[PDB]
């Protein structure tokens, strides 16, 4: 891992676009950047993000991706499986940081790609993109060691600029956690003020934190939303709540991440009327936590086909 800290001119061409190949290689050696350079990437990236909508509007094809949790080296593998971002359209559903030892690298790298491919590649906000979880888990400490608090802070402000939702090919709602009792139409997502720390309660907290019932699709009652005793906040939503939201908004499915799958992913119960899974969980961090031993996966919607690409862990020396 080289004591050299990349300079701005090494990392950005004179036109101000980043040389990601050089960036990726240096970071994969556990390189660091000049703090100067890191801040520029974050703030320039955030300026782009802040001008995006609460709810992004993406056309297919796209490869949609789940949780990373600072597994930088599995992210490099993910791009190999998913296709280069130069010719591939990407949507990430949050949780870029914490748990993994390379959270700052994931952010610097992804934000560099956003600056470079502002209209190909997209980022959603995950529940870890806040002060409260990053203060509790690794990420704030990591920034303090490898760079500074200032970088950490720049990241927090940049994370507040992250859109919450994405409407994909006018068929899918893509969100990190899921639904809210307080979000009934797509317009409701439009009207949220996203530029802030996620509140403890609310429609914004819900999108980021909600989970499907543990027995989703086979529930006892018609029970719709019930406090999420697993997260200790927000809600568990049921198959009938989802089916209702889908029909009312003329949508096909909700794609989300957050709950971590062995498979890499998880179809849920087919919407009664469409014949299509009502909900799909995508988790993109292989051998999560060095103990789950799970596959990761990304979703490739393209040309009206829907592939899923699973992948394993990638190593280091
Ligand atoms: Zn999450």
């Amino acid at each position: 891992p080289p004591s050299h800290r990349l300079t701005a001119k090494e990392v950005f061409d004179n036109d101000g676009k980043p040389r990601v190949d050089i960036l990726k290689a240096h970071l994969m050696k556990e390189g660091r950047l000049e703090e100067s350079v890191a801040l520029r990437i974050i703030t320039e990236g955030a300026s782009i993000l802040r001008q995006e909508k609460n709810l992004l509007d993406i056309d297919a094809p796209v490869t949609v991706c789940g949780d990373i949790h600072g597994q930088f080296f599995d992210l490099m593998k993910l791009f190999e499986v998913g296709g280069s971002p130069a010719n591939t359209r990407y949507l990430f559903l949050g949780d870029y940081v914490d748990r993994g030892y390379f959270s700052i690298e994931c952010v610097l790298y992804l934000w560099a790609l956003k600056i470079l491919y502002p209209k190909t590649l997209f980022l959603l906000r995950g529940n870890h993109e806040c002060r409260h979880l990053t203060e509790y888990f690794t990420f704030k400490q990591e920034c303090k060691i490898k760079y500074s608090e200032r970088v950490y802070d720049a990241c927090m402000d940049a994370f507040d600029c992250l859109p919450l939702a994405a409407l994909m090919n006018q068929q899918f709602l893509c969100v990190h956690g899921g639904l809210s009792p307080e979000i009934n139409t797509l317009d409701d997502i439009r009207k949220l003020d996203r530029f802030k720390e996620p509140p403890a309660y609310g429609p914004m907290c819900d999108i980021l934190w909600s989970d499907p019932l543990e027995d989703f699709g086979n529930e006892k009652t018609q029970e719709h939303f019930t406090h999420n005793t697993v997260r200790g906040c927000s809600y568990f939503y049921s198959y009938p709540a989802v089916c209702e939201f889908l029909q009312h908004n003329n949508l096909l499915s909700i794609l989300r991440a957050h709950e971590a799958q062995d498979a890499g992913y998880r179809m849920y119960r087919k919407s009664q009327t469409t014949g299509f899974p009502s909900l799909i969980t995508i988790f993109s961090a292989p051998n999560y936590l060095d103990v789950y031993n799970n596959k990761a996966a990304v979703l490739k919607y393209e040309n009206n086909v829907m592939n899923i690409r699973q992948f394993n862990c990638s190593p280091h020396p």
